[PDB]
């Protein structure tokens, strides 16, 4: 019975950041209190200053990462401000039934709901919002995150010896599906209602006009770079609501790899290159040995390259020759 | 030696159901009789009446499921009747040698063949058409289906201990090719072979114009859903054996999946989606344990909701307010 | 210490072929030497007589398979040559750290670098060409090929028992963006320099024009079909450095397999059609049962059988009665 537990509040914050909490904890089951505020907002997604009529959970591209453990009850409170133009709901896949919740959580503008459903199942998995009659353009417009549960007892390698991270970071990967007009040049709207008809049919394309982590080309880049030190474990949470993806460290690998998500199978390790199927959040922990910056990419290199799927992350510490070593610097053929 | 062995003859069922069956069986190897004959139409495909000249097995996208345990021999009879316009075949990906029986079943409008091989290998496995130079036309206009291998000692988790569902769903998942005109409207062809040349123009592109389960846009929808109850273990058969598909239960989860189909690896548990490979079968069994009217769909929601990969389940039984409650309905914000 | 040990030196060959080495070894670690170089050429790829811009490493698509064992060190001179028109580098994707390599290897046409990185993990790992800008062009160019890290007492079930290969085979897919002109013919251009602007363009739709295993429609058939015995364990490597494919062999299986291309981690075994994310290698052992000519393809039959992803492999014994037999040849139905 969850009405006999203890009641906990949790502050989300904004990505790449997830808001503070246990690993292993010695806690009982709670009932864990969160709130999220729907934002309507053009957003601009590249670097050319192409716009889109954008939809989100807190205000950003992915919403929060909330994070629970095993036996937890999630309460969410979603708020639908009335200066919102559309309908919302929400549907977590780490929720059993009402669609996820989505039927319990329909929210018009100037409206909120409250939503309580046992977190029975260890992973990240994917929330997204799913209006009936519209779920694709509220999804591709951004409305999307994790729900990470996690074991009581902290992650488990594949002979159940304990795993953990020093830090931990989630990337959000938006498939987008922007118009052009007869010019050529991607269309730019007064309104979120008067992109829809031409999204629709670009989506139908299947073909996304960029693909970015994080609501923007360049979101994880230069002062924005994901950080860490050498001898420092990260746990990358990555999450694609829509379409697959192909995670990849340059100069690193997955260490220890739940690449559907779901932490009471055993992960894998030492993955180049690993899968997020559309629909899911994955994740992927690395242990620092060399310094630099590393590039953490969807490997289809024209998504990460040409589309936007690619940040970076800046590492401290000292150089390992053991690792790698230049023999011979680039020097003209004998 | 088969030719030892008692014969036994199975009566196929139309999807999406699959024909009665043991899982666990005292039962030692048999011959499994099967006949499939082939059926060439025109089918409609989706709501605004949109054609495909159609090639199936037995009547139906996608061929009814053949259910053998592993050790059985299957021995196929394959009729083509002298209605039928086009040669045909049939490849089992859960059989060893000769095209997987392709090169043994060559049929010409009115002419049949008999094929017999071993199944020695447990797991869900595409079979298809496959006449030589017509591959990819045959099978995308909806000649394949799934062959079930069940363990003679019934399906295992990764532990060893009995896993078993109480009802069985065989979903086919077909990506169309379906030609326009100048005018922007799909073709309507007065036969088979003159919807060819158009239909492999549409196909190199790779972009399907429909993507359906068991043949059409809503087939498994309204009077057609399927159904269970709370507390019944289903097994979901999906086949796609074109193209990647990313399974999803809305509310639910994949409770033990294979998602490359082959019951002598563990399983995974937990999913809220998985993959399939578009050549593949895979499995997942869930126990319901909410009532209400689910969507199991492809998690590309485009795919899903603008081309037609969504079916829905419709789930009998009490309400549980422990796996989820609705806290405070939709109402103004304070 | 790397200083410490004996070096030895490889002879690279051209694929499908893998340089002779041990699987299990009683060999102590080394610093195994490779040098490769570059060269950049206009290639015929389909045969229609369509031409690429093409740039490899050792004058072939996929590169050479480089094969080491875990905790050696690979230490390898990439030269790039005075003809050759554009700077190149090399990333191995089972390096740690300087991205891949490519920091640190960064040759202008007449120079060369000398690389030195530990092969700590054991796996089939993509090695690519990176240059700072041009990433996906010179990847999809075809500067793509494996590095094979065995583990020192070679490869083993989930069990822990021994598996082997009597005989090995690379396979390189590339997905090719080849330009068409106001004509729709294929576009042929003079030097490599002119493709760029037109190719960057085609890429950016996100398919593919052709895609081929080792270069060129047909390259594994006829005369160059890959060959094997009844009763002979082959492995097959299959690297795809910029997309997703899903290897199948026709009346044929997986017996085991890493998709993921990771031999710390357990293979899966009876697989019908695997997956190879974009961006990684991974193999398959299977043990011929029947002889006859297999086709080993990507089970999207359009990208197998209309854009090119097709081999054959010839497979020289005795038929096998048991496992497949033709008990009614196709005959007039009664
Ligand atoms: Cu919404
Ligand atoms: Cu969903
Ligand atoms: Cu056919
Ligand atoms: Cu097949
Ligand atoms: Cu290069
Ligand atoms: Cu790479
Ligand atoms: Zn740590
Ligand atoms: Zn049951
Ligand atoms: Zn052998």
């Amino acid at each position: 019975d969850a009405d006999k537990l203890p009641h906990t509040k949790v502050t989300l914050v904004a990505p790449p950041q997830v808001h503070p909490h246990e690993q292993a904890t010695k806690s009982g089951p709670k009932v864990v209190e969160f709130t999220m505020t729907i934002e309507e907002k053009k957003m601009v997604i590249d670097d050319k200053g192409t716009t889109l009529q954008a939809m989100t959970f807190n205000g950003s591209m992915p919403g929060p990462t909330l994070v629970v453990h095993e036996g937890d009850y999630v309460q969410l409170t979603l708020v639908n401000p009335a200066t919102n133009a559309m309908p919302h709901n929400v549907d977590f896949h780490g929720a059993t039934g009402a669609l996820g919740g989505a039927k319990l959580t329909n929210v018009n503008p100037g409206e909120q709901a409250t939503l309580r459903f046992k977190a029975d199942r260890s992973g990240t998995f994917v929330y997204h919002c799913a209006p009936e009659g519209m779920v694709p353009w509220h999804v591709v417009s951004g409305m999307s995150g994790t729900l990470m549960v996690l074991p009581r007892d902290g992650l488990k390698d594949p002979q159940g010896k304990p795993l953990h991270y020093d830090r931990a970071y989630t990337i959000g990967e938006f498939d987008l599906y922007i118009p052009k007009g007869p010019d050529g040049k991607y269309k730019d709207y007064a309104t979120l209602a008067e992109s829809y008809g031409d999204t629709v049919q670009v989506m139908r394309t299947l073909t996304p006009s960029h693909i970015v982590f994080n609501g923007k080309v360049g979101a994880l880049t230069g002062a924005n770079a994901l950080t860490a030190k050498v001898g420092e474990t990260v746990l990358l949470i990555h999450s694609q609501a829509n379409r697959d993806t192909r995670p990849h460290l340059i100069g690193g690998h997955g260490d220890w790899v739940w690449e559907t998500g779901k932490f009471a199978n055993p992960p894998q390790r030492d993955l180049e290159t690993w899968f997020i199927r559309g629909g899911s959040a994955g994740a992927a922990l690395y242990t620092f040995k060399q310094p630099g910056v590393y590039a953490y990419l969807n490997h289809n290199l024209i998504e990460a390259f040409e589309l936007g799927a690619a940040g970076h992350i800046k590492v401290e510490g000292k150089w390992n020759d053991d690792l790698m070593k230049q023999i011979k610097a680039p020097a003209p053929i004998p």
